């Protein structure tokens, strides 16, 4: 069951074909990731836009107002930086795939793909020579094989000879002088197994030599491709990491920094003010008839 | 205008029920933030759950696929970290709001609330007597307003005693002595404006003092709110903050290590030597008959 059968060297063709798949497979992870990377931006901007209406609308009044007005833009910011790893999920790395794909292999309108149909018969023709001796190999395995079992057995028959009687060779015609030819057609039947199985054992080192090269050339084309993909991994990587740019860092210490700007006394102070016993007033005192 | 009118004060109570009503209105935002966390945490699961699948069954081999499912895992540790910051954001941080709210306001089944109620009726206790006093003002002002007006325009007409004729007082019965009263009429309801006048400014600090003493009670419970509130605020940056536990830096850091795991020369020799021109292989030499 080895890459050294007559055809099992398909499983080498059936990747590079899976090589052109893979680059489908990951081209949709990256595409379904940034829905779901842009689910949540849109949703950190309903929630930032939506509660910026309803606080700056009453009855949170001064400072707190500002300081819980800081979230509403924090989701805002990181609704941002979700919208630029989208961004650039699709229109960098995505686009690298697409374009990786379409440049290493080539379609063939009439075929599956130049790349693994190529490598397929080179292996095919290699495979030429050791298919055929293969299978003269087999007719003179079985040739011999069925030739000679007759001797073995039909020498039980000719042991009867003895046995009974058939004195004179009037009753032992073919009785016992059948194994004459019968064992010369085993003996002439088992040199031409001979001679084919040493064709194919001074043919192999060709058979061998030949499938290496196609093979040696698939391994060639998978690393190319095995090389392009961990590094398209490893931009996806920096991409999704939101650690990356401190603009993330930076968002959650404008919050903190808005949030201790609150003062309680400042809005305290001015409600008092604005609102309250801080009000100036005209105090009753006397008015005149005028008109 | 001002706070020190008859009767606007209501402010400062509307004030203490939306004290009340901005406890909810926070809660509410925090919920509906929660939800949106979660919403990304379960769609990090679906695609890191089922994109497992996809890579774990065919046709991605060796290291390559194993940096890939590095992948499928930190979106699971990503969407571990918003459904921490979810069960963090309510359990935690919501239900202290809830619980202050219910501590510090008290309700009243019959009314609003104790804490609305009872300020509501201070105020109104210390404006009792500048209620009926500001009454007994506008009185004497129109008292002696509208009395004042008849004397100027009344002794127009006088005045006419002199034009025409109206010699003997037969025909100048109170056409000029309407004005005697008249004038007494204008200058005994002066007085009752004038006394009313000074009752008002003798008892001004008393309605001072008065309103003061209810609204420093108001800034006491206001400022214990805001103290609260900023506090939470702080609270929940602290928990939206992903930034804050290393936990997320760790992620990434793993991403890349495993990313850079792949050596594609391993996964190509691996391929080789199972399924290629390295698997042995029984070459073909003789059988002899048997049976």
């Amino acid at each position: 069951d080895s890459f050294w059968e007559v055809g099992n060297y398909k499983r080498t063709v059936k990747r590079i074909d899976d090589g052109h798949r893979l680059c489908n497979d990951l081209m949709s992870c990256v595409q379904e990731r940034a829905k779901i990377e842009k689910a949540y931006a849109q949703q950190l901007t309903d929630w930032a836009k939506r509660w910026r209406q309803l606080i700056e609308k009453g009855p949170q009044y001064g400072s707190l107002e500002r300081a819980w007005g800081a979230m509403m833009t924090e989701a805002d910011k990181v609704s941002e930086l979700h919208q630029e790893v989208k961004n650039s999920l699709l229109n960098e790395d995505l686009e690298k795939v697409k374009n990786w794909q379409k440049d290493a292999y080539h379609k063939q309108i009439m075929g599956g793909f130049k790349e693994t149909k190529e490598a397929e018969d080179g292996f095919r023709k290699a495979q030429k020579p050791w298919a055929k001796k293969m299978k003269e190999l087999e007719a003179a395995k079985k040739a011999y094989h069925l030739a000679c079992k007759e001797e073995r057995l039909a020498m039980t028959r000719e042991m009867n000879s003895k046995t009974e009687q058939s004195v004179t060779p009037e009753q032992q015609k073919k009785l016992v002088d059948k194994v004459d030819k019968c064992r010369q057609d085993v003996q002439k039947t088992q040199e031409k197994y001979e001679k084919v199985l040493e064709d194919v054992g001074k043919t192999t080192p060709q058979y061998m030599e030949g499938m290496e090269q196609v093979f040696e050339q698939c391994q060639q084309f998978e690393e190319k491709r095995l090389v392009f993909l961990k590094e398209v991994l490893l931009d996806i990587k920096r991409h999704l990491n939101l650690a990356e740019n401190s603009s993330y860092m930076h968002v959650y210490r404008e919050l903190e920094q808005a949030i201790r700007g609150a003062d309680a006394q400042e809005d305290l102070r001015w409600f008092r003010s604005t609102s309250g016993p801080g009000m100036p007033m005209n105090w009753p005192q006397f008015e005149e008839w005028n008109p």
